[PDB]
């Protein structure tokens, strides 16, 4: 059992441009943005002391540095100055035309008709002739080849401008539910756009596909994938079990996995009715109560170059600054694959050099015993 040992006895072959990795403690990925401001230097140290593998989210500091990719560029620079080994990822959505970057600034209801060349990249509602939207965010059309070329170009420009080590690509679906008859064409178009992005990107850049581990046409192009656990089904005992096999398959293919948990996805009765700072306090408390269970779920399936993300959202103030001491306890190399304790139960165990993991994904209990 070596630091690169895959749970099935095979060996992980990292590429040279990948993030640092070790089993010393629970490996951590942090992903965050704050539309309001840049991180203070103290906050950069807090996050940089937690993670060597970070991603800046869709609107970071846009309200004070005008454009999200300028926010990202600022954090890339601040983190790498103090920790040159840190990898920092840009963010870009494949589907929702968030107007936070310079690249997307014209996808607004007051600017888009000044840019007919860009409007043509968007899905139109056939009955009304109006643009499809969600809270007035428009929808890219992956079936449109001029859009795919523009998008690849735009993503590469953002990575290059920001100096990031790669990009987190969010959304895989291609709004297929609005064009269900062309599901096959949507899926191939997505895979093709992702393949073209990987080729256009510098060959030392990490391409991370959110929820892409099982997206057959996209998998060949990505170096990394996130498991986002955005709903109840994703958190089901059956899907956690599936995901452990997916993490193995990612490892075998040379790819990184991010196992992200946000406790907001539980819809715990604890948060019902609450708003503002009060809702925040309840979600933080819930993250601290649930950490052992969710840490165990990751550890059961952990492979080399897999990382845990934790909190209760995607912001600077939903986890990265929060002290979770169990994520810093000594872990060590795993001692082989997990075990399903007995047939048709949902208890699983795994042992590491400095810890024993038990988790019941049916009754949502866990115990990590630290040595």
């Amino acid at each position: 059992k070596i630091d690169f040992y895959v749970s099935d006895g095979s060996k992980f072959i990292s590429q040279d441009f990948y993030p640092k990795f070790s089993w010393e403690s629970t490996p951590e990925y942090a992903m965050f943005g704050n539309g309001a401001s840049l991180l203070t230097p103290k906050e950069v140290e807090k996050i940089a002391a937690k993670t060597d593998f970070i991603c800046i989210e869709k609107n970071h500091a846009y309200r004070t540095l005008e454009f999200a990719e300028i926010g990202a560029r600022e954090e890339i620079k601040n983190f790498k100055a103090i920790k040159p080994e840190i990898k920092a990822l840009y963010y870009f959505n494949s589907a929702y035309a968030w107007p936070f970057t310079s690249y997307n600034k014209n996808f607004k209801k007051n600017k888009i008709d000044d840019y007919p060349e860009l409007k043509k990249f968007i899905l139109v509602d056939k009955t009304t002739g109006e643009l499809q939207h969600r809270n007035n965010t428009l929808c890219f059309d992956v079936l449109n080849p001029e859009f795919r070329t523009w998008w690849v170009k735009t993503v590469a420009q953002g990575v290059k401008d920001s100096g990031a080590d790669g990009v987190f690509i969010d959304q895989m679906h291609g709004f297929v539910w609005l064009r269900s008859s062309q599901k096959e064409e949507v899926e191939k178009a997505m895979g093709e756009m992702m393949a073209n992005l990987k080729a256009a990107i510098g060959t030392n850049k990490i391409l991370l596909g959110n929820n892409a581990s099982s997206v057959k046409d996209v998998f060949p192009a990505i170096d990394a994938a996130m498991f986002e656990h955005y709903n109840n089904k994703k958190l089901s005992k059956e899907n956690l079990l599936k995901e452990w096999g997916d993490m193995l398959a990612n490892a075998k293919a040379g790819k990184m996995s991010i196992f992200r948990i946000g406790v907001e996805a539980e819809k715990e009765e604890a948060s019902q009715t609450l708003i503002k700072g009060s809702r925040g306090e309840s979600l933080e408390e819930l993250s601290k109560e649930r950490l052992e269970y969710y840490q165990a779920c990751f550890l059961i399936g952990a492979q080399p170059y897999s990382y845990f993300q934790y909190g209760w959202g995607w912001r600077l103030d939903t986890g990265p600054l929060v002290d979770y001491p169990e994520l810093q306890k000594p872990l060590g190399a795993p001692k082989g694959a997990y075990k399903r304790l007995h047939e048709n139960g949902w208890e699983f165990t795994r042992e590491f050099e400095h810890a024993s993991v038990w988790v019941d994904t049916e009754k949502k209990e866990a115990k990590i015993e630290w040595k």
